[PDB]
């Protein structure tokens, strides 16, 4: 039978999305800071590489408080990444190449040093209700003493209420002092958000991926006889008034109302989209939260449509060194089971918060969990230095930049996933001409390295390659999915579809070798052929198996090819 | 192509089991109380619904504190409920009809009128050790204040330790004051558990229900310098040290020891079922714990074997009328994703410790839950009731016999606790007391709704919850439900299918709105279903009949609406 005809699907319900730390990427200019004319320097790397889509960490004007998430000024560039032309030459540059560009912002909330916030505390007109605002609670008991509106605790602990002088009134922030939570039941607010959202797609920006949602809308004093109500206390005897935890955030998270906002700013999209033509403009959405709460950001049973998707956390909240076969096929099968009809699914292993994939995981493992993000249907995020396996670099307590105390910094620090990304063995890693590099270059750089892994015959990046292109194939971009566990160890991933070739994953996720019985695996007829193997593993691409009993080493992945079905 | 011959499997592979609670079930002789003779009355019932065995809730000897968990004599009947004869009589005639049964076995406590505890508290020779009996905790801070030797809480609410004036020691009661935990570390102990399976089993019975599993074994106070160790903390302020939730049972529940007797109880039974021939003797596991704890019950890595299978309570535990249909297909791809391969999944949706199956869930939901129970692959399990879709019965405070309600809840709050109306009386008939009874003085009260539900009007009516359970149980006969693959998705947040399928076999189909509100799927979605299809059962109150054809691929189910449909072989 011929090969059936698939409909192209729009760029975003497959693309390969790969997360830019841009401090870490490249540095042009010798400061040991990453920055834009950097990235532009390296985007033939993203091409190389087969990726589709490319986001920022924040970039915006920002007093660096939070390191970029308290944003200043909404419409322009952080001085020490470069220009708003170096921004407009990265789009020209990656649009050349065939690559999208996504921004990153946080809708939730401003610096303190925002003009928004400067002329909101001075109560200047169209700004005095810009940021939720709010006297203190009546405290007739002791007059002498002024208590917060509310016990409502930020997520950086402490109060989330923060008196200025000036106003003499409490603002909210859900984040740190400085991130001043924006009034999202304000229109003026409202129309700033679609004001920003515009002006970056007038730029040529493909779209937004916008953190923070949970925490967009907090209870409405007129629904509580005129104040802000207290969040139930969790009653967990570990946790004090100053403590995160204290409280369940029944009125400052996942309120129903918030999803209209973002029903709201994909709507805007649409309605850009249909007046412009040319590539979809996206919205990816970042919010922790149970699965019903995360789900109901694609859109609702009501017909509401919201971000194109919600980025799936399970590999990161509910996927450790700790978990079997078992446990991988279960995670792997919540957003499949729980994401509604027509979702386009998306799996994450890494960001700037997280231990790196090897890390957190083992070093036997980075190409099984680099073919599990490209074989699963829908979308690949990959976070920077995953292509090349890069580990957790060593910071000392001296050389940290997010800073509690020498002993103990360790437990806290995200550094050790922010060092500088391996381009080669040059100084620096080649991140950088000066050896002054923001945070220290990981010691295994000589070891560990893009260029090595160019050259050498097996290497996590040729693996990486030979996976980006296999998404090619009709059986990746329409293909079916069949998962099971054969063992405590090993799990299958079959992608199928009739007169087009099955693509299989099998993996060892332990630490002991594993044999399993290739005859329990739907349709994998044998012989079948390796397509890609773990750089550790004794077969080499090309590989013939032809016996059903396959032992699979601690780690061990193989992707299969084997004939249609 | 001519359909594949499938080899046929063990009995406890794929069996119905029924769970009969006997003190409930039927009443013989007018006292209000159910009884053996009244068991035996009603063998046939199991035929006509499709059970291949029943498992009975305790008939041995009993002060009834916990209603036969509190167990005085290991080897013979309780009087309420007949004699050793009337026994003999039930597995003779069970037997005849092809029937298995199984006794509940209660190995983690004996009652303390038992001859095990007088003569353990009185420490005759061989019996000192018996239980688990301990010092008061010393005092430094008051020497002599009597302080119990942990913080450890009963299930029952209170201290898990009771003092002994006789004995001047605290022996552990994990549940009732009455119920007395053995030490399992004892030699004697596990030879008794040994004589009491050997007894029964050579009366013929053909296996146990293993009672309260994850108890059995708790911290040796030689690993914890010469003390029993405290549980930790919960840290939930809505408990105070008396309430069960105020300990996490690190060093009371789950402790991997007990496991090593569960695979010797294991051993011992393929041993007698080697040396006896007949049919396969089994033990199914009872224990409410997480998943890898559960799934440590059939056996282990190192290739120990245990129980034939632990019960699934997910059903109980895990879903309820707050459950989407992306919950059901969540919860149920759990047991089939953590189980290790070759064991035999089993389906539980109700017991005598939980609110009744249509209670959990609703009404309009009976079909497709007892569906599920039937079409998913593996072993159904029904709790007395469930074939005719009967409802938590109304029982007062003033009418409440529960132990555990009686010792946790007050006349406000005995609803949270009470097991007691999930044990009303079975409804027979319309007549007195639903049949069970020929008394209106029934040790329970029976359920307002009897006039409405049971069995009698079932059997008469064209389309009732019993012609669904008989179609069903009928259905598991087919190699598509014995043998087939299993395919389960959600369609939408309010309708899921179940396909099994095997290649030259019919095709079966589950589709269940399990939601209050009306949806339309496409069944182009569905695996394995070509159409025109046929309706082989439908929910009650379904606009569609057992011989209806499904032709349109678009297909409106109403709230709670279940049909299976037949579809050609693959
Ligand atoms: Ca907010
Ligand atoms: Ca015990
Ligand atoms: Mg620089
Ligand atoms: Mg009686
Ligand atoms: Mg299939």
């Amino acid at each position: 039978p011929p090969p059936t005809e698939v409909i192209q699907l729009d760029w975003w319900k497959n693309c390969v999305l790969y997360q830019i730390y841009p401090r870490s990427f490249k540095d042009s200019d010798g400061d040991g800071i990453g920055d834009l004319k950097g990235i532009i320097s390296e985007l033939k790397h993203f091409v190389d590489a087969g990726v589709d889509a490319i986001w920022m960490s924040p970039i915006f004007e920002s007093p660096m408080v939070d390191f970029g998430y308290d944003i200043s000024n909404f419409y322009d560039i952080h001085y020490e990444y470069g220009t708003m032309e170096d921004f407009e030459e990265l789009l020209d540059k990656a649009h050349e190449l065939g690559l999208k560009v996504l921004l990153d912002f946080v809708p939730n909330h401003a610096s303190n040093e925002s003009e928004y916030f400067i002329k909101s505390e001075a109560r200047e007109p169209g700004y005095e209700n810009f940021f939720i605002w709010a006297d203190p609670l009546p405290n007739p008991e002791n007059p002498g003493v002024r208590l917060p509106p509310s016990n409502w605790v930020s997520q950086f602990g402490g109060s989330a209420w923060e008196w200025s002088e000036k106003r003499q009134q409490y603002y909210l922030h859900q984040f740190a002092i400085q991130q001043v939570d924006f009034d999202f039941r304000n229109p003026a607010v409202k129309q700033e958000m679609f004001n920003i959202m515009k002006f970056w797609l007038d730029k040529g920006a493909d779209g937004f991926r916008l953190d923070a949602l949970p925490y967009l809308i907090e209870a409405d004093p007129a629904d509580h006889e005129g104040r802000y109500p207290d969040d139930p206390l969790s009653g967990l005897t570990q946790f004090e008034s100053h403590q995160l935890g204290y409280t369940i955030p029944l009125y400052t998270k996942d309120l129903i109302e918030l999803y209209d906002v973002v029903y709201e700013w994909r709507e805007f999209l649409d309605e850009y989209n249909k007046n412009h033509g040319g590539d979809t403009r996206v919205v990816f959405s970042e919010g922790y939260a149970n699965v019903s709460m995360t789900m109901l950001y694609y859109g609702n049973e009501d017909g509401a449509i919201g971000a194109h998707f919600p980025f799936n956390f399970d590999f990161i909240t509910d996927l450790s060194s700790k978990s079997n076969a078992r446990d991988f096929v279960y995670i792997i099968l919540r957003w499949l089971t729980y994401m509604p009809y027509g979702g386009i699914p998306n799996w994450v292993f890494g960001n700037h918060d997280n231990n790196r994939m090897p890390t957190r995981f083992r070093h036997d493992m980075v190409d099984g969990l680099n073919i599990i993000n490209m074989l699963l249907p829908g979308v690949a995020v990959t976070y920077q230095g995953e292509e090349i396996g890069m580990r957790d670099g060593y910071v000392s307590w001296e050389d940290t930049v997010d800073i509690g105390d020498p002993d103990t910094y360790h437990l806290y620090s995200r550094d050790p996933a922010r060092t500088p990304y391996h381009w080669d063995n040059s100084t620096s890693a080649g991140f950088s001409t000066s050896t002054n590099t923001w945070l220290p270059v990981a010691e295994d750089y000589q070891e560990i390295n893009l260029a090595k892994q160019k050259e050498t015959a097996r290497s996590h990046f040729k693996n990486y390659q030979a996976l980006t292109k296999l998404r090619k194939q009709a059986t990746l971009s329409h293909g079916e999915y069949d998962i099971r566990a054969l063992s405590d160890r090993t799990f299958y991933l079959v992608r199928s579809l009739p007169t087009h070739d099955t693509y299989v994953l099998l993996f060892n996720v332990s630490e002991r070798r594993d044999t399993v019985d290739l005859g329990r695996v739907p349709h994998l007829t044998l012989p079948a052929t390796v397509y890609v193997s773990s750089i550790h593993s004794a077969r080499l691409a090309g590989h013939e198996i032809t016996s059903s009993q396959l032992s699979l080493e601690a780690g061990e992945a193989l992707v299969l090819k084997a004939q249609p079905i």
